[PDB]
């Protein structure tokens, strides 16, 4: 068919032969063409989840404002992933939990149940959410604002992730990509409520290579200088992501932790504590090494889960990540990209008319 108005059709259903839109293929800064050919059913998974993220997001754009709570928000634009990536198991769904975090809050914040919080006027709040196909995750995320104050901090964050984009490419140094990032981003001044600050880049927050069914695979982007000179390499998918702050350019775990995630490189754990095997069977069948929340276990129907939790957390089976917040009185802002390192071009798989 068409789409429709809320966005209801899988975008499977909308390209009907398998082939899903390029994002922007850029060459870098024969055989290649051979090779890269023989990886399409690849490329083609990510560009099915990277049209499912950009009809997402900008079906978000158009409804979302102060005076709803953050759980409708994550509710609603939850709902519009799973039926656009036609959600089916570990074959094609939620990569990981929708991120909403506000204001010195830069990562890793979506509401457990029960979170009264209301969206606000003045709020700067950065959406960063994932969908896959066959385990092809696209990370990619846009901040989110009501007054026009912080419209300067948003462009030198957007600038610095586009300069981190035009910079990557097969036998770039991760330390170069880094360097150019904090020099775009440091060339910025901005005013807020009568006070100025030069931006600063969240040192100790990075942008990662990407592999199946795994968000970090091991390489990370510095978004500034000192960092390794380990290269990109042909093939590889990186998550290009910039954070920038008015704070200390720093953060530290703060608040209740909501998000979780498997241990990529644990394996199998005979557990005969009741609900602790239980909850570790629940993971395994619906997430696997994907990310997820408390939300999307109260969600299955699971209830008394913490301490299950809490126990495979202590064992190391399953990792806690929590929100990252720079300062009090701070405010923070998030743009990122999904990139494809193929061997004929670089493509910003996830690229849209928005950002
Ligand atoms: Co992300
Ligand atoms: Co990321």
């Amino acid at each position: 068919k068409v789409q429709t108005d809320p966005p209801s059709v899988p975008i499977c259903d909308l390209y009907p032969n398998g082939v899903f839109p390029k994002g922007q293929e850029c060459e870098y800064p024969e055989e290649k063409k051979a090779l890269d050919q023989a990886s399409e059913e690849i490329w083609n998974d990510f560009r099915e989840a990277a049209e499912a993220h950009r009809q997402v997001r900008k079906y978000v754009m158009s409804w979302i404002k102060p005076g709803m709570t953050m759980i409708e928000i994550c509710e609603k634009l939850e709902d519009c992933s799973r039926k656009l990536i036609k959600e089916n198991g570990l074959n094609a769904g939620l990569a990981f939990p929708t991120g909403c975090s506000l204001n010195n809050c830069a990562a890793h914040y979506t509401p457990n149940a029960g979170d009264t919080t209301v969206l606000q006027y003045d709020d700067i709040c950065k959406i960063d959410f994932g969908t896959h196909i066959s385990g092809r995750i696209i990370d990619c995320a846009f901040t989110v604002t009501f007054n026009p104050k912080y419209d300067t901090l948003l462009k030198a964050v957007k600038d610095a992730t586009n300069t981190g984009i035009k910079c990557a490419g097969i036998d770039v140094r991760l330390c170069d990509v880094g360097e150019a990032i904090q020099e775009v981003m440091e060339s910025y001044e901005v005013e807020i409520d009568g006070k100025t600050y030069q931006v600063k880049p969240i040192r100790n927050l990075n942008g990662h290579s990407i592999g199946q069914y795994r968000i970090h695979a091991g390489k990370t982007v510095p978004i500034i200088k000192g960092g390794e000179a380990t290269r990109m390499e042909e093939g590889e998918v990186y998550a290009i992501e910039t954070f920038g702050s008015t704070g200390k350019g720093v953060v530290h775990d703060d608040m209740e932790c909501s998000h979780y995630m498997k241990n990529f490189d644990v394996g199998h754990v005979p557990i005969r504590l009741p609900r602790t095997k239980h909850l570790l069977n629940v993971i395994n069948e619906n997430f696997g090494t994907l990310a997820f929340c408390r939300r999307w276990l109260d969600r299955l129907g699971e209830s008394k889960y913490l301490m299950a939790l809490k126990n495979l957390c202590d064992l190391g089976i399953v990792d806690p990540y929590p929100p990252l917040c720079d300062i009090k009185g701070s405010y923070t802002a998030q743009f990122e990209h999904t990139i494809l390192l193929r061997p004929t071009c670089k493509e910003v798989v996830s690229r849209g008319d928005d950002y």
